[PDB]
């Protein structure tokens, strides 16, 4: 349904994880796979968008947008940005809850830390809607630096 994309520039490492969420999504929330890759997009224009490696990307990547929201023809989380922001922060909130109650369980694992580093990424996503709040980029902040600790604490 959507092409493979380039490989990723060397520029864009920053946006790599995001567009990993995206393809880890196309089957289940497609929405979520529509905007990881807008952001993505956005966030990869304002980093190069001269050098000609960034330049074909960011078009092929601008391809597979063009063709997500057809194959999503109207659906209120692409028709509306109120919607979408919801679907997406509500997704991302969940996810966070989740993760959170694990670590306060003391259970650790692979799938905990996903939904901590996933969570943040999530939420970086949200600001192609505009500012985030304050509880908004505590919860990213903490999302991200819990994902790091317990990494590195359970390959040490």
């Amino acid at each position: 349904a959507l092409a493979p994309l380039p490989p990723l520039p060397a520029q864009f490492k920053s946006i790599q994880h995001h567009l990993r969420t995206a393809q880890e999504h196309d089957k289940r929330d497609p929405v979520v796979a529509y905007y990881c890759r807008l952001y993505a997009m956005q966030t990869g224009m304002k980093i190069d968008s001269k050098t000609p490696e960034c330049r074909k990307f960011l078009s092929k990547l601008m391809d597979q947008l063009e063709a997500l929201k057809k194959q999503l023809g109207d659906n209120e989380a692409i028709t509306q940005e109120i919607v979408g922001c919801a679907h997406l922060e509500n997704y991302a909130l969940k996810m966070f809850l989740y993760a959170d109650n694990e670590d306060r369980a003391g259970r650790f694992h692979k799938n905990m830390i996903k939904s901590f580093y996933t969570a943040s990424l999530l939420i970086d996503v949200i600001t192609v809607f505009g500012e985030l709040t304050d509880e908004n980029v505590k919860h990213r902040k903490y999302a991200r630096w819990k994902a790091t600790y317990i990494h590195n604490c359970l390959k040490n």
